[PDB]
């Protein structure tokens, strides 16, 4: 319930090491705000 379709792609959905990837986009999503 809540991971929809939209919610599922955001990150592609991730867990430790690659759910890192969704706080970095999600930092460079604010303003194409590359991080590391």
């Amino acid at each position: 319930v809540s991971e929809i379709q939209l919610m599922h792609n955001l990150g592609k959905h991730l867990n430790s090491m690659e759910r890192v990837e969704w706080l970095r986009k999600k930092l460079q999503d604010v303003h194409n705000f590359v991080a590391l």
